[PDB]
C-alpha cells in the first residue's frame, strides 16, 4: 500500500498525544510527505489538476470501459470536493496568511498549524475526528500554547492537506487506468499475428513499459489465462523483470497493493469532507481553547451575546497585537484592574465586569496602562469624537462651498447684476448638500467599522428583574377590525412566548367632540369578551399574560376634540405612571390592571411584526449593566447610558396580494439578507446616538424623567426625535422589524408632508437656546428642514433661470441640475463593486447591472416628474406650519382632518387632475410668463414642462396593480378549459370512492390490462383528497352537505386509524386498516398531511363562524360540465342509417340550456325559483341522451350518456344547496367547530422531535419501528419537498432555527441569473410549497420557479416532443404487471447520473406548473391531447419516449394507468389559478402558521457561485439491433427463442431445432462442417424449374445479395434474386407453443412471376439422446398422418407403455393471399432423398414424380407442403407455417382455431414484445448483455472452439473420470470454469450467474463452476462470502438431480482434478484479466481472421 499518498503507521489515540508533546519540544525534522512549495500556485495547480482529472474521466465511461471504485467517489461526488476547494483561499488573504509563525522544519520555513496538518493525515487513514484532534492539541499545548486565529484556521488549512493527497491518487488512478489498457491492444496485435520476428520489434518499444508495476498485471493475465497464449510473448517479460530481482509474483501481490489502499482513502477524503463540513467548530474552538479557560471563571463571558464575545476576543486580540505583551496575560491582567469596578448592581454582587474597561467607558485607561499605542485609524477617530458634532457638518459645507465656488465662476458669463446670484446659489447648494452627505456617508461606512451593542444571553427567555409589558398603541373604528387587532396580538405573543412577557392593547375610540358617546360600550364589550377568550386558550402556569388598556380622552385646551393630554406621548405618559403605582389616571375603571413592576415597555405598533425572539436580545442588550442609564442629577439627560434602543428596520417584500411599479421603484432596500452581521450608518459611528423614528424600547424611570422634566403640551407627532433627543439614542442594528410600503399613489405626500410639517414645528427649539435641545440634534432638524426645501430650491431654481438668464447655453444648466439628481443615489450603488483593495480573485458572479440601473433612471425620471406636486403639496404643509409657529394658532394638534386632499375614492384619471388642479396649472403659467421675454425660452422650456403636466397620467399608471402569484391574468378561455380539465380529473374521486371501510383513496388504477384496484392507502393522498374535496366544494360541483359528510367520514377513518406517537405509517390497507409491511414512518407524509389539515380546519372556522354567507356557492360547475358535454359531442361521428338528427337537436338544446345559464348568471338577486326549472331541462338532456344510446352501443355513447348524468345530478346539488332550511344554523355551527376541533388537534398531535439528529442536523428519510433505529440519511437540499414539514416542525416550537438555516442554498448558471440546484430535478419537487404555502414577488422560491420552468420549456424545445418531466410509472410491466415507478428529472438540475436517458413526460406536470405560465401549460396539454393521453377519468399517467421501450414503429408509447396521488393536485393547481388562489390564504390564516412566516422571503444575494460543469438527442437509451449482411460468407450467429418452457434455436441461415420441455421436435447434430440440419423452407421457380429456399443456405444460387435481421423477438431473413426478393421472419407463439414462419414476398417488376414455395421439417420426438443412439426406432415409431382439410398433419409417437410422454405434434399450412388453391403433402423422406442424393441435391424438386402423397406408418417419415403462389407486379402474397405441439391431442384443436383464420400473426407480435419485456425485466439484463451472452450460448452449443485453454496445458490432462467425485458429473453438461482470485470484485460472478439463469430461461443447459483459488488462510471466508450469493441458486430447481452451479476450494482439493477440470472446461475466464459480457466481444475482434469464392458457385 503505497500510492502517493501521506500515510504514517496509524496510531490511534494516547499516541497522538505523546507525538504533539514531543514536536512541542523538538519534532519534526522530516514528514511522511513533504516538499518546497508556495501557497497559492500550488493551490491553482490542484485546481487545474482536478478539474482535469474529472472532465477525463466523464468523456471516458461513456464510450463503454470499467470504472474503478476509487473513481466512483470522484464522479459520484465532484460537487463537495469543489466547495471544500472553495471555502479556502476566501478564509486566508494573503495578507491574513503571512502573519503565522514559523517552525523551520529542516532548512525550510513553514507555518505551524499547516505543519500539524501533515502529521495528521498520516496518522490515520485520511480520517478526521473531533475527539483525536482534541487529544492531539492537548498533547501538543504543553509547552507552546495555541493563540486566537491559528485554533481558528485549524478547520480551514486541514482541507488543503486534505485535497493534496486527493490529487496524488487522482493523478495516480487515472494514470493507472489507461496504460492498463495499453497492454490491451499490444498483446491484440501479438495474437493477431503468429510471427516471431517482428514481435520482438514490437516488444521493443514499450521496453520503458515493463517496469511499471501495473502494466504487466494484465498482459501476464492476458496471455497466460487468455487462450492461445505463446512461447516467445512471455519470454522477455520474466527476463527484463529479472532487475531488482522481485521474480515474478512479487509484482503480481503490489497490485493487489496501491488498489484497496487508494479505494479507502479516496472513499475516506469524502467521507472527512462531509465530517467537517457537518460539524460544528465554534463550540469545539470554545472547548480546546486555552485562552477561554481564565475568561470562564471570575468573569459572565458564559452567557454574553456570542457574537459580542467575538467582539471581545477581537478586541483583547487587537490589545496584545500592537502592544510588547503576549496574549494570555492580556485576558488576566485586565481581571485584575478591574477587580477594583466595584461591584455596581443588583445582580452583580460576585463576579466581575471585564467588559468595563474592554468595550466599556474605560477602555482608554486600560490602553494606556497596557502601553497599548492606538492605530491611527483609533487616533483620527478619537479626534473625531473629541470634536464633536461639528466634524460631521463641516465636510458637508465645506463640499458645498467648494460646488457653488465652482459654479459661480462658470455662471458668470451673462451680466448676473448680482441681486440674483446669491438666490441662484441658495436655491442650488441643497441638491449639492445632498451630494456632500451622500459622498460623506459612502466614505464613513468604508473608512468607520460599525458599532455592536453587547448584551445578555436569556436562554431560557427574560427573567426576573426585566419585566416587559408589550404596549401596542391601536385604534378603534371596530366592528370587524378588532379580530385582526387581536390577531397581531396573538401573532406578537406567538413570535417570543419565552420568558415573562405580557401583552396588552392600548387604543382610543377616535376623536370625538363628546367625552363619552356611551355607543363604545358595545364596542368594549365584544373586546372585553374576545381579550377574555384569549386568555382562556392559552392558561399556561396560571399567567393572564394579556391585558387591555384603555384612556377616556380628556378635552383639548384650545380647541377641536377630546384628544387626551396627548395623541400619543400622552398614551405613553399616562402607561409610565400607571405601571409606577399611580391610580388617579383617567384610563377607565375595571380595565385598569397592570402586572406590578414591568420595567420595560415595547413600543411597536399594530402593523409592524416582529422577529422570533427578537425582544430576548434588546431586553439583555439593555438589561446589560453597561447600558444602563446613569442620569445626570444636574440636569437629566442621560450623560453615560443608553435608555433608548432603536432596531434596524428593513420593509416587507410585497404588501400581501398586491405589487404595484411605483412600489418596486421607490424601495431600493427590500428582502432579509441572512448573512449581513451589522450595517454601518453615518449617525452611530459619528456621534454614538441613533434614531427613535417610531419603535424602540425604553426605561419607565429614564423615560419618565427626560420627558415630564422639560416637554410640554400643545407638540405634533415630531415627539420621536425629541424623545430620542432627551436621554439617548443607539442604533442596535440587530433586531429586525418589518413594515410596509403604500401602493397607491395618494397615501405618500400625507405621510411626506405630515413629517416636514413637524419637523418644521421643530423650528423654535432649533432657535432657542433655552429649553432643552442638543447641538447635534439642533443640527439634524436642521438637515430635515433643508430636505424639506431642496425640491422647492429646485423648482423656483429653474423658474428663475429659464427666465432671467435666457441664453443660448442654459441647456447645460439644467444639464447639471438632473445630473445632480443622477449623482445622489449612484454612490451607494458602486459601494458593491469595490474590491476593497484586490482582497482575492474572484469565482463567476455575474453582474446584473441593468436591474439597478433601470430602478435608478426610472426612480429618478419619477421623482423629477413628481416633484412639482410634492412641492406644491408640501408648501402648502409649511405655510400653515408656519402659521402656528408665527401666530400660534390653535389648529397645530391635526393628525389626518386637513381638507385638503380629503380622498375617499379609488384612483382614476378623471380624479387626479381634478384633486390636484395646482401645480400643472403653475407651471404652465410660468412657462407662459416666462417664455415671450427672451424670446429663447420656449425651446428649453416646452419638452420639461410637458414632463411636469403629465403628472397625474403617470401617477394613475403606477399606482394600477400588478400581478406576481395570484392575481394573474388569465382570461376566460384559459381558465375555462382549466376548470373543464379539473372537472373532467374528478370523476376519478367520484367513481372510486364508496363506503366500504372507504373513505382512502384507492392509489392506482390500471386500465387496459383486466382494470383493478391496488387498495393501499398513504397519508399524502389523504391530505391531496381532502384539498381536492375544499376545492370541489369551491367550484360549486358538489353540495353542501356532501362534504360535510365526506369530511365527517375521512375524520373518523383517520382515527380509527392505528398510530405510532400520532404519526402515520407508511403504507396502510384501504379494505382491513392493517399494516402492509415493515413499519416505517416518513417524515413527508406527516408533514404533508398536517400542512393539508391546517387548511382544512381553517376553512371550517371561515365557514363556522358565519354559515349563512358561505351556502350559495358560485355557479359555475354546471357551466363547466356543459362544455364538457359540448366537446364530446362533437367528436360523436354522425354518419350512419338516418343521418344526423339526433345531433342536431341536442346541439340546439345545449345551446338554449347554455344561454339560459348565461342570463341566470347575468342577474344579480340569484334567484331560486330559476335554477329549479333547469332540472327539467337537464332531465330532458338525459332523456335525448338516453335515445341517442338506444340506436348506437358505442362506448362514447356511453360517455355521452354519463356526462349528462353529472351534470343533472350537479343541478340536483344545487337545487339542494338552494333548499337548506336556513333558520336554525346552531346546529350546524356545532358541527363545523367539532369537525374544526377534531382536524387541528390531529395538526399538533405528530412529534418531529425523535426524527431529528441532534449531531448535523436536519431530518432523517425516516423511521423503522423494528431495532428502533433512524434510517441514516437526512433531506440535505432546499429543493426538497420536506420544506412545509420543515416548516411546520419549527413552528410547533420542537425545532430551532440551525434547522432551517443549515440546508440547500446552492446556485447553478442557467441564464442570465441562477436557480436553486436540485436532486432529480423534477418540478414534483418545487410545487408542493406553493400549493400550499404563500409565495412572494420578490422570493427567491418564485424565481427560481420561473427559471425551472423556462428551462424544462427550452428543454421540451430541444428536445423536440412536449414539455414536462416528472416522476411516473414508466413503461415496463413485471410479473402481475404494475407499470412500476421510479424518479426523473432533468440533467441541468439532478445531480445524479443518469436521469438524461429516460425522455418521460408527464401529463400532470404540465397542470402543475400552469400556475407560474398558464399559456405555454394550456398548449403543452392541448398538444398531449392530440397524441393518445386522455382516459376515461382525466389524464394518464405518462408517456414513454425512450427508443429501448419504444415498440415497433409508433412514434410514442403510452402508460394506461391513473394515480390518486397525482390527480388531487391538478384540481388544487386549478383552484388556485382560477379564483385568485384562495388556499393561499387558508393555509396562512393560522397564528401558529403566521407567526414563523417570515422565515420565507428573503432575496436572491446577487453573487451567484457558479461551479465546475443534438447532444440531447444523442443520449437517449438505444437497444442493439444485429445486422448483417451475408452470413453465408461469414461465420454462423444463434438467436434463441423461448416461452419459458419451449425453446427453439435459429442459425444464421435458417437451420436450428425446437426444445419442448427438454425433449426435441426436429432432428438436430452438431456439425461444424455441415451446419445443414433442420427445418428449411423452399422456394421453387415453376416456369424455369429451378428451386431454391428462402434462407437459400441448402440451394445457394448465384448473386445472393441477402440480408439478416436478428433482434430480439422476431428473427427476419432478406433475400433477393432477379427483381424478386423474399423476407421471412420466424416467432414463437404464447400460450400454446407455437412457432410462426411467415413467408413474406413482394414484387417489383412488370410480368406475373409464377414461382412455388416448399416446406420441409423432419418430426422428432425422443430424449435427445435415445434418437442420437438408435435412429432406426424413433423414426419407426413415428405415426403422421392427414386428415380431413388437408392442411394440418399430425404425428404422434404410438403408445408402447403407460411411461411414455406422449406430447403429440402438428404442423400447419395456413393459407393466406390465395383465392383458391390446394395443397399437396409427401409425408416420406425416402422418396425425398431418393438413395442417394443429399438435401444440396435432391428428388422431389425434380420434373415429375410431384409429392406421391404417401401417409401411414412410413419407414422413414418427414413433413412437407407444397403451396403454389400466384404473385403480379406490384401486389403482396404472404403465408403463415406454424410449428405447433401439445402434450395432449384435444389441446391441438384448441390452438389449431386460433391461427387457422385470417391474418393471426398481427397481436402476437406485440404479444412478444410483452413476455420478452417481462422476461428481460425479471433478470437484471441488457441488450447488450443479451447479446453477449447469445454468443456465449453459441459457443457453448456446438463444437466450435475459439476461447478455449491453449494448446499444450490440456495435452497432459483431462481423463473425464475424476469429475464425479467432486459432485459435478458434467455428463450433459458443456461446463463454464470462471476462475477467481481477488475478493475484491465479486461482481463478475454475479453476473454470471445471472447469465446462467438467462440461459437457463432459452432451452440452454449447462453448469457453472466457481474455481476459489485462494490460499488457505482466507479461503474459507472467501467461500463463504460466494456461497451468501450462490445459496440462491444452489438450492435444487424444481424437480430435476443437483443444480447446475458449482463452487470448489482450490486448497482442499488434489492438482489433478484442477487440471482435469481446465483441459475438459469449454471456456476458460479469470476475474481480473478481463470483464464479463465485455470478453465476449473481445473474442470476435480477435478470433477474426478464403471461403468466399465458393459461394456464389
Amino acid at each position: 500500500d503505497h500510492n502517493d499518498s501521506i500515510r504514517a503507521s496509524y496510531m490511534t489515540i494516547e499516541e497522538l498525544h505523546d507525538a504533539g508533546a514531543a514536536l512541542s519540544r523538538d519534532g519534526a525534522d522530516s514528514l511522511p510527505g513533504f516538499m518546497e512549495f508556495d501557497f497559492f500556485e500550488r493551490h491553482r495547480e490542484n485546481e487545474k489538476e482536478i478539474l482535469r482529472v474529472y472532465r477525463t474521466t466523464a468523456v471516458d465511461a461513456e464510450n463503454g470501459a470499467t470504472i474503478t471504485p476509487a473513481a466512483e467517489w470522484l464522479l459520484d461526488n465532484h460537487y463537495v470536493i469543489e466547495e471544500a476547494i472553495q471555502e479556502v483561499r476566501r478564509d486566508f488573504p494573503r495578507k491574513f496568511y503571512r502573519q503565522l509563525p514559523t517552525m523551520t522544519v529542516g532548512g525550510v520555513t513553514i507555518p505551524r498549524v499547516m505543519a500539524l496538518g501533515w502529521l495528521y493525515v498520516a496518522h490515520t487513514h485520511s480520517t478526521v475526528s473531533r475527539e483525536n484532534m482534541t487529544a492531539l492539541v492537548d498533547g501538543y499545548q504543553t509547552s507552546q500554547t495555541l493563540q486566537i486565529g491559528e485554533l481558528w484556521a485549524l478547520p480551514s488549512i486541514i482541507r488543503f492537506v486534505l485535497i493534496e493527497n486527493l490529487r496524488r491518487i487522482s493523478i495516480r488512478v487515472e494514470r493507472s487506468r489507461r496504460m492498463r489498457q495499453k497492454a490491451n491492444e499490444v498483446v491484440d496485435e501479438i495474437i493477431r499475428l503468429n510471427d516471431a520476428e517482428a514481435s520482438a520489434a514490437l516488444l521493443k518499444q514499450v521496453d520503458s513499459l515493463v517496469d511499471d508495476p501495473t502494466f504487466a498485471t494484465q498482459f501476464l493475465y492476458r496471455l497466460r489465462n487468455g487462450s492461445q497464449t505463446s512461447g516467445f510473448a512471455v519470454a522477455w517479460l520474466e527476463e527484463r523483470l529479472h532487475a531488482a530481482g522481485t521474480d515474478a509474483e512479487n509484482v503480481m501481490m503490489s497490485e493487489h497493493n496501491r488498489l484497496a489502499s487508494g479505494n479507502v482513502t479516496m472513499g475516506n477524503i469524502v467521507k472527512s469532507l462531509r465530517e467537517i463540513d457537518d460539524t460544528e467548530w465554534s463550540v469545539w474552538f470554545e472547548e480546546v481553547s486555552h485562552i477561554d479557560k481564565v475568561l470562564r471563571e471570575e468573569t459572565d463571558y458564559e452567557i454574553l451575546d456570542f457574537g459580542s464575545r467575538n467582539t471581545y476576543r477581537n478586541t483583547i486580540e487587537l490589545l496584545a497585537r500592537r502592544s510588547p505583551r503576549t496574549e494570555v496575560e492580556v485576558a488576566r491582567a485586565a481581571v485584575e484592574m478591574a477587580r477594583s469596578d466595584l461591584p455596581a448592581g443588583a445582580d452583580e454582587n460576585h463576579r466581575v465586569n471585564v467588559g468595563s474597561v474592554l468595550v466599556g467607558q474605560r477602555r482608554f485607561e486600560l490602553e494606556k496602562a497596557l502601553g497599548y499605542r492606538p492605530l491611527a485609524s483609533q487616533h483620527i477617530v478619537r479626534s473625531m469624537r473629541k470634536f464633536n458634532w461639528l466634524a460631521i457638518a463641516a465636510p458637508v459645507l465645506l463640499i458645498t462651498a467648494v460646488a457653488m465656488l465652482a459654479v459661480g465662476w462658470f455662471l458668470a458669463k451673462a451680466g448676473m447684476p448680482w441681486y440674483v446670484v446669491t438666490a441662484f446659489l441658495l436655491m442650488f447648494a441643497l441638491p449639492a448638500s445632498e451630494g456632500a452627505t451622500g459622498l460623506f456617508n459612502t466614505l464613513v461606512t468604508f473608512f468607520v467599522k460599525p458599532f455592536r451593542l453587547v448584551g445578555y444571553e436569556f436562554k431560557n427567555g427574560i427573567p426576573e428583574d426585566a419585566r416587559t409589558l408589550v404596549a401596542v398603541p391601536c385604534m378603534l373604528t371596530s366592528r370587524d377590525s378588532v379580530d385582526e387587532m387581536m390577531r397581531n396580538i396573538e401573532v406578537h405573543y406567538l413570535a417570543n412566548p419565552h420568558g415573562e412577557i405580557y401583552f396588552s392593547l392600548v387604543s382610543d375610540w377616535r376623536d370625538a367632540p363628546y367625552e363619552q358617546s356611551d355607543e363604545d360600550l358595545e364596542i368594549l364589550d365584544y373586546a372585553k369578551r374576545e381579550l377574555a377568550a384569549l386568555n382562556s386558550r392559552y392558561a399556561f402556569d396560571g399567567k393572564t399574560r394579556f391585558y387591555l388598556l384603555h384612556r377616556r380622552r380628556i378635552y383639548n385646551s384650545a380647541e377641536e376634540c377630546w384628544m387626551g393630554w396627548e395623541r400619543k406621548r400622552g398614551k405613553l405618559h399616562e402607561l409610565n405612571m400607571l405601571l409606577r403605582g399611580d391610580k388617579d389616571t383617567t384610563f377607565l375603571g375595571g380595565s385598569n390592571i397592570v402586572p406590578a413592576d414591568v420595567k420595560y415597555v415595547m413600543t411597536l405598533d399594530a402593523d409592524t411584526r416582529l422577529m422570533r425572539d427578537a425582544v430576548t436580545k434588546l431586553v439583555g442588550k439593555m438589561h446589560h449593566p453597561i447600558n444602563r442609564p446613569k442620569i445626570d442629577p444636574v440636569s437629566g439627560r442621560v450623560v453615560e447610558g443608553y435608555g433608548l434602543l432603536q432596531p434596524r428596520v428593513t420593509p416587507s417584500l410585497t404588501t400581501g396580494k398586491d405589487a404595484s411599479v411605483f412600489q418596486r421603484v421607490f424601495s431600493i432596500n427590500r428582502g432579509i439578507d441572512p448573512y449581513v452581521f451589522t450595517v454601518s450608518d453615518v449617525y452611530q459611528d459619528l456621534t454614538s446616538e441613533g434614531t427613535f423614528t417610531g419603535k424602540g424600547l425604553y426605561d419607565v424611570d429614564a423615560f419618565e424623567a427626560a420627558l415630564k422634566g422639560r416637554i410640554e403640551e400643545n407638540s405634533i407627532l415630531s415627539h420621536d426625535l425629541l424623545e430620542g433627543s432627551f436621554a439617548r439614542c443607539a442604533l442596535v442594528t440587530d433586531v429586525e422589524l418589518v413594515e410596509d410600503f403604500p401602493t397607491r399613489y395618494e397615501v405618500e405626500v400625507s405621510r411626506q408632508h405630515r413629517w416636514a410639517r413637524g419637523d418644521w414645528q421643530l423650528l423654535p427649539f432649533i432657535i432657542d437656546r433655552a429649553r432643552g435641545v442638543t447641538a447635534i440634534g439642533r443640527w439634524k432638524m436642521v438637515d430635515n428642514l433643508r430636505r424639506s426645501l431642496t425640491p422647492i430650491a429646485w423648482f423656483f431654481a429653474s423658474i428663475l433661470g429659464w427666465y432671467f438668464m435666457d441664453p443660448l447655453g442654459a441647456l447645460i444648466w439644467q444639464i447639471l441640475l438632473i445630473f445632480s439628481l443622477f449623482v445622489a443615489p449612484t454612490l451607494s450603488l458602486l459601494s458593491g463593486l469595490v474590491p476593497r483593495s484586490t482582497d482575492i480573485v474572484p469565482q463567476a458572479h455575474f453582474f446584473t447591472i441593468w436591474s439597478e440601473i433601470r430602478a435608478t433612471n426610472a426612480q429618478v425620471a419619477l421623482r423629477i416628474v413628481f416633484i412639482a406636486d410634492a412641492a406644491c403639496m408640501m408648501t402648502d404643509a409649511i405655510v400653515r406650519s408656519l402659521y402656528r409657529l408665527l401666530v400660534s394658532h390653535k389648529l397645530m394638534l391635526e393628525w389626518r382632518t386637513a381638507a385638503s386632499m380629503q380622498s375617499s375614492a379609488q384612483g382614476s384619471i378623471v380624479d387626479y387632475y381634478r384633486q390636484m388642479w395646482h401645480a400643472p396649472v403653475v407651471a404652465m403659467l410660468g412657462l407662459l410668463f416666462a417664455a415671450l421675454p427672451g424670446d429663447n425660452a420656449f425651446l428649453i422650456g416646452i419638452p420639461f414642462t410637458l414632463l411636469w403636466v403629465l403628472s397625474p397620467a403617470v401617477a394613475w399608471y403606477v399606482s394600477q396593480s400588478a400581478e406576481t402569484e395570484d392575481r394573474l391574468f388569465v382570461s376566460e378561455h384559459v381558465s375555462f378549459e382549466l376548470r373543464k380539465i379539473a372537472r373532467r380529473t374528478w370523476r376519478y374521486y367520484e367513481a372510486f370512492v364508496t363506503p366500504q371501510e372507504n373513505h382512502l383513496p384507492p392509489d392506482n388504477f390500471q386500465e387496459t390490462p383486466e382494470p383493478i384496484v391496488a387498495s393501499r392507502t398513504s397519508p399524502t393522498n389523504i391530505g391531496v383528497y381532502l384539498l381536492s374535496v375544499i376545492s370541489a366544494r369551491q367550484f360549486g360541483w358538489i353540495s353542501f352537505a356532501d362534504t360535510l359528510e365526506r369530511i365527517e367520514n375521512t375524520i373518523q377513518t383517520v382515527e380509527k386509524m392505528e398510530k405510532h406517537r400520532g404519526h402515520l405509517y407508511n403504507w396502510y390497507h384501504t379494505d382491513t386498516l392493517q399494516t402492509l409491511g415493515p413499519r416505517y414512518v416518513s417524515a413527508v407524509d406527516s408533514g404533508n398531511l398536517a400542512g393539508h389539515l391546517i387548511a382544512v380546519s381553517s376553512a371550517c372556522r371561515d365557514w363556522a363562524e358565519a354559515p349563512s354567507a358561505h351556502l350559495q356557492g358560485n355557479l359555475d360547475g354546471i357551466g363547466d360540465v356543459a362544455g364538457i358535454l359540448r366537446e364530446t359531442l362533437k367528436a360523436l361521428p354522425d354518419n350512419r342509417k338516418t343521418l344526423r338528427p339526433l345531433h342536431r337537436r341536442l346541439e340546439e338544446r345545449i345551446i338554449g340550456f347554455s344561454n339560459a345559464l348565461a342570463s341566470v348568471k347575468r342577474e344579480h338577486e340569484f334567484a331560486s325559483i330559476r335554477v329549479i326549472n333547469l332540472a327539467v331541462l337537464a332531465r330532458d338532456i338525459q332523456k335525448l341522451a338516453t335515445n341517442v344510446d338506444h340506436e348506437v352501443k358505442s362506448a362514447q355513447s356511453a360517455e355521452v350518456t354519463r356526462w349528462a348524468q353529472l351534470l343533472v345530478e350537479s343541478c340536483e346539488a344545487h337545487i339542494s344547496d338552494s333548499a337548506i332550511d336556513l333558520t336554525n344554523m346552531e346546529p350546524l355551527r356545532q358541527r363545523l367547530a367539532s369537525l374544526r376541533d377534531r382536524s387541528r388537534n390531529l395538526a399538533f398531535s405528530m412529534d418531529f422531535t425523535f426524527l431529528y439528529r441532534k449531531d448535523r442536523r436536519l431530518l432523517s428519510i425516516g423511521y423503522r419501528v423494528e431495532s428502533k433505529e433512524l434510517d441514516e440519511a437526512c433531506y440535505d437540499l432546499l429543493a426538497s419537498e420536506c420544506r412545509l414539514t420543515s416548516l411546520f416542525a419549527i413552528a410547533k416550537g420542537d425545532l430551532p432555527t440551525e434547522h432551517w438555516y443549515r440546508l440547500g442554498r446552492q446556485v447553478v448558471p442557467i441564464g442570465a441569473q441562477g436557480a436553486l440546484v436540485s436532486w432529480s430535478g423534477s418540478m414534483f419537487e418545487y410545487l408542493m410549497p406553493p400549493l400550499v404555502m404563500q409565495e412572494r414577488q420578490g422570493g427567491i422560491l418564485n424565481q427560481t420557479n420561473n427559471l425551472i420552468v423556462k428551462e424544462q420549456m427550452n428543454h421540451g424545445r430541444r428536445l423536440g416532443t412536449p414539455w414536462g418531466i416528472s416522476e411516473a410509472a414508466f413503461n415496463a410491466r413485471d410479473h402481475n404487471m404494475n407499470y412500476q415507478y421510479t424518479n426523473f428529472g432533468v440533467p441541468t438540475l439532478g445531480l445524479k447520473r443518469g436521469l438524461g436517458q429516460n425522455a418521460v413526460i408527464a401529463p400532470y406536470a404540465s397542470i402543475l406548473a400552469s400556475q407560474y405560465d398558464p399559456d405555454g401549460a394550456l398548449e403543452n396539454l392541448d398538444k398531449l391531447r392530440k397524441l393518445g393521453a386522455l382516459g376515461q377519468y382525466g389524464f394518464h399517467d405518462a408517456v414513454d419516449f425512450t427508443p429501448t421501450r419504444v415498440p415497433d414503429g409508433k412514434v410514442c408509447a403510452v402508460v394506461y394507468n391513473y394515480y390518486a396521488h397525482h390527480h388531487g393536485m391538478s384540481i388544487a393547481a386549478v383552484a388556485n389559478v382560477a379564483f385568485d388562489g384562495v388556499l393561499r390564504e387558508l393555509f396562512h390564516s393560522d397564528p401558529v402558521i403566521e407567526a414563523a412566516e417570515l422565515l420565507l422571503q428573503e432575496k436572491a444575494p446577487r453573487e451567484v457561485p457558479v461551479m465546475s460543469a443534438g447532444k440531447e438527442q444523442a443520449d437517449l437509451l438505444r437497444a442493439e439491433v444485429r445486422s448483417i449482411a451475408d452470413p453465408a460468407v461469414r461465420d454462423r450467429e444463434v438467436v434463441f427463442l423461448s416461452n419459458g418452457h419451449y425453446s427453439t434455436m435459429l442459425t444464421s441461415t435458417g437451420a436450428g431445432y425446437s426444445k419442448w420441455n427438454g425433449q426435441a421436435i426436429s432432428r438436430w447434430k452438431a456439425d461444424p462442417t455441415d451446419d445443414r440440419w433442420g427445418t428449411f423452407i423452399f422456394l421453387r421457380d415453376t416456369t424455369n424449374g429451378q428451386w431454391w429456399s428462402a434462407t437459400a443456405e441448402p440451394r445457394v444460387i448465384e448473386g445472393e445479395k441477402t440480408k439478416t435481421i436478428f433482434t430480439d423477438d422476431k428473427a427476419e431473413f432478406h433475400k433477393t434474386i432477379g427483381d424478386l426478393q423474399s423476407v421471412v421472419e420466424c416467432i414463437v407463439a404464447t400460450e400454446h407453443d407455437a412457432e410462426g414462419r411467415r413467408i413474406t414476398l413482394l414484387n417489383v417488376g412488370s410480368e406475373d412471376r409464377y414461382i412455388e414455395v416448399t416446406s420441409y421439417m423432419e418430426p422428432v420426438i425422443a430424449s435427445e439422446d435415445d434418437d442420437n443412439a438408435h435412429p432406426l426406432f424413433s423414426r419407426m415409431f413415428v405415426q403422421t398422418e392427414i386428415g380431413r382439410r388437408g392442411d394440418v398433419i399430425r404425428a404422434w409417437r404410438n403408445r408402447r407403455s403407460q411411461n411414455e410422454p406422449g406430447t403429440v405434434i402438428a404442423h400447419l399450412a395456413a393459407d393466406n393471399a390465395g383465392p383458391s388453391r390446394p395443397t399437396e403433402f409427401e409425408t416420406d423422406r425416402a422418396k425425398f432423398i431418393g438413395r442417394g442424393r443429399s438435401l444440396r441435391e435432391a428428388a422431389a424438386f425434380d420434373a415429375g414424380a410431384t409429392l406421391s402423397s404417401s401417409d401411414g406408418f412410413t419407414l422413414d417419415p418427414i413433413l412437407s407442403l407444397r403451396r403454389t403462389v400466384r404473385v403480379p407486379a406490384g401486389k403482396k402474397v404472404s403465408v403463415i407455417f406454424w410449428t405447433i405441439a401439445a402434450p395432449s391431442r384435444e389441446e391441438v384443436d384448441k390452438a389449431i382455431d386460433r391461427y387457422r383464420h385470417p391474418d393471426a400473426f398481427a397481436h402476437e407480435l406485440v404479444h412478444a414484445w410483452t413476455r420478452t419485456q417481462v422476461q428481460m425485466r425479471h433478470v437484471g439484463v441488457t441488450s447488450q448483455q443479451a447479446a453477449a451472452f447469445q454468443h456465449l450460448g453459441r459457443y457453448l452449443t456446438y463444437p466450435d472452439m475459439h476461447l478455449r485453454a491453449d494448446s499444450e496445458t490440456l495435452k497432459t490432462g483431462l481423463a473425464s473420470q475424476r469429475a464425479l467425485w467432486p459432485l459435478a458429473i458434467s455428463g450433459d453438461f458443456p461446463i463454464f470454469s470462471l476462475r477467481i482470485n481477488d475478493d475484491m470484485d465479486m461482481d463478475i460472478a454475479r453476473e454470471a450467474l445471472s447469465a446462467h439463469e438467462y440461459l437457463r430461461s432459452r432451452g440452454v443447459i449447462f453448469d457453472l463452476v466457481i474455481v476459489n483459488e485462494r490460499a488457505a488462510s482466507y479461503a474459507q471466508d472467501m467461500q463463504h462470502a460466494l456461497d451468501h450469493i450462490s445459496e440462491t441458486q444452489r438450492r435444487i430447481n424444481p424437480a430435476d438431480g443437483r443444480p447446475h452451479v458449482f463452487s470448489v476450494r482450490r486448497d482442499l482439493m488434489d492438482e489433478e482434478t484442477w487440471s482435469a477440470l481446465l483441459a475438459a472446461s469449454r471456456v476458460v475466464l479469470h476475474v481480473r484479466n478481463g470483464k464479463i459480457v465485455d470478453q465476449i466481444n473481445r473474442a470476435v475482434s480477435l478470433f477474426a481472421a478464403s471461403d468466399a469464392a465458393q459461394a456464389r458457385l
